């Protein structure tokens, strides 16, 4: 289609490898570009860790208010929020919000620990029918994004379907789902990515990701004003280990998708 031609041309212009999956919940149609290829998730994996804890809170009604101690040893490479609470505590809700809205790596590692390790995050994926998602490492090493390395990867198709279920479907309880949507809508790191390719009137909840090999990711739920919502996943990675982030590519891919709806 016209859109796949333009996405292919965008990819060629960028020098990297682009993965796109759009789900139009209006008619359940899908637009895929390298939709079944594996990409490093980087911090887009934090959505799965947060959703897994949310699922736990369906039975442990007070779980999200459980305080968790932040020790100096817990601090890794990027902890904008956890930094503010060293030698203090953060609730599991505050850590979930920090992981999603500020991409705090210490917060993500606490969520993984709460779930019993990376295997616990991956287990949740399988429980909701995602057989592609795999989380193998903790922060920060899950961002190495080595070409061909299957660790800590998923496919755009798989992530789009799963994000739909978590935010628009009923993989989570009603209150948990709404909390996840609220967190995603208040993301602070996505202004230059998918959001930048879309009309300013559209409401967007997203989670960005970045890592080595210039890996630049964004996954988003989109609520156009007066229209069925959309799920859009954009994954991008490059052949040089030290390549710069290319959020402009994500914005351009979203703009190309928006043209047509
Ligand atoms: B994720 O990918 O988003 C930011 C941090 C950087 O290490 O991880």
């Amino acid at each position: 289609s016209a859109v796949q031609q333009k996405l292919a041309a965008l990819e060629k212009s960028s020098g990297g490898r682009l993965g796109v999956a759009l789900i139009d919940t209006a008619d359940n149609t899908q637009v895929l570009y390298r939709g079944d290829e594996r990409f490093p998730m980087c911090s887009t994996s934090k959505v799965m860790a947060a959703a897994a804890v949310l699922k736990q809170s369906e039975t442990q009604k007070q779980l999200l208010n459980q305080p968790v101690e932040i020790k100096p040893a817990d601090l890794v490479n990027y902890n904008p929020i956890a930094e503010k609470h060293v030698n203090g505590t953060m609730t599991l809700a505050e850590l979930s919000a920090a992981a999603l809205q500020y991409s705090d790596n210490t917060a993500m590692n606490k969520l993984i620990a709460q779930l019993g390790g990376p295997g616990g995050v991956t287990a949740f994926a399988r429980a909701i029918g995602d057989e592609t998602f795999r989380l193998d490492r903790t922060e920060p090493t899950l961002n190495t994004a080595i070409p061909g390395d299957p660790r800590d990867t998923t496919t755009p198709r798989a992530m789009a379907q799963t994000l739909r279920q978590l935010t628009l479907g009923h993989a989570l309880g009603e209150t948990q789902r709404a909390q996840l949507v609220t967190w995603l809508k208040g993301n602070t790191t996505g202004a230059a990515s998918i959001r930048a390719g879309l009309p300013t009137s559209w409401t967007v909840g997203d989670k960005t990701g970045s890592g080595d090999y210039g890996t630049t990711n964004d996954i988003a739920v989109i609520w156009p004003q007066g229209r069925a919502p959309l799920v859009l996943v954009t994954y991008f990675t490059q052949p040089q280990q030290n390549a710069e982030s290319r959020r402009d590519v994500l914005a351009s891919a979203a703009r190309i998708i928006a043209e047509g709806l």
